[PDB]
């Protein structure tokens, strides 16, 4: 694996952003986190992140046991919290086979599920490949609220302390055959002021 994606499904873009209200006058947007995928990746042993994701039911541990392991990834984000209009999230996946996807996103706090978002995306055949777009989806209110509180902290190390207990688990399944296609675990730190968002993608091995 050389990127976030498998033989059956590749992540092309993900971004979490805000467009200030004056973007209508002159467009701009702030990216909190961003992955653009328009030598193999480093690996991380899954035991090292087991605590950040509750055992619970159908958690990282359970899903990873069912497999296949080449479908499991860890993304480390350095979020850019240096920026009040539209808060949005955009995702795009690609595949060679025609499928209907169910994308489940679970937000955890202190290894306890807080909110869950589930959506179904159908394929658009474009240039011999199938594309799945969910663009400009409104960011869930819990995380818009979280970002506002998070930016109020006076110290970067306090934001990292808070973000230590904050994880997202994203599961993409083939809706018709129910087989898992992709599972990404996301962990978070805050980027320093001058640096924008950054990420590091790893394969989850055990
Ligand atoms: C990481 C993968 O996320 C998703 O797949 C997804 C789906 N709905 N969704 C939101 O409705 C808000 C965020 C988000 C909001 C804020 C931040 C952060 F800036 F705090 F890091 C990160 C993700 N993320 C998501």
């Amino acid at each position: 694996a050389r990127g976030l994606g498998t033989a059956r499904l590749q992540l092309v873009e993900f971004s979490a952003f805000v467009e200030p209200p004056d973007a209508v006058d002159s467009y701009q947007r702030h990216l909190f986190v961003h992955i653009s995928q328009h030598p193999p990746l480093e690996s991380v042993d899954v035991r090292q992140i087991y605590d950040k994701f509750p055992e619970k039911k159908g958690g990282l541990r359970e899903l990873y046991d069912r497999g296949p392991p080449h479908a499991f990834f860890l993304v480390k984000f350095w979020a850019d919290l240096n920026w009040g209009g539209f808060y949005g999230v955009s995702s795009q996946y690609e595949s060679l086979e025609h499928m209907t996807l169910t994308c489940s996103s679970k937000v955890c706090s202190f290894g306890k599920q807080v909110v869950e978002k589930v959506e179904t995306e159908r394929a658009q055949l474009e240039d011999g490949r199938f594309v799945y777009r969910l663009l400009r989806s409104p960011m869930c209110e819990y995380l818009v609220n979280f970002l506002h509180k998070l930016r109020q902290l006076p110290e970067r190390y306090m934001m990292n302390s808070v973000l230590e207990n904050f994880t997202i688990l994203q599961v993409v399944t083939n809706r018709d055959t129910q087989e898992l296609l992709l599972c990404t675990a996301y962990v978070f730190e805050v980027s320093t002021s001058e640096r924008g968002a950054q990420h590091h993608i790893y394969r989850l091995v055990r």
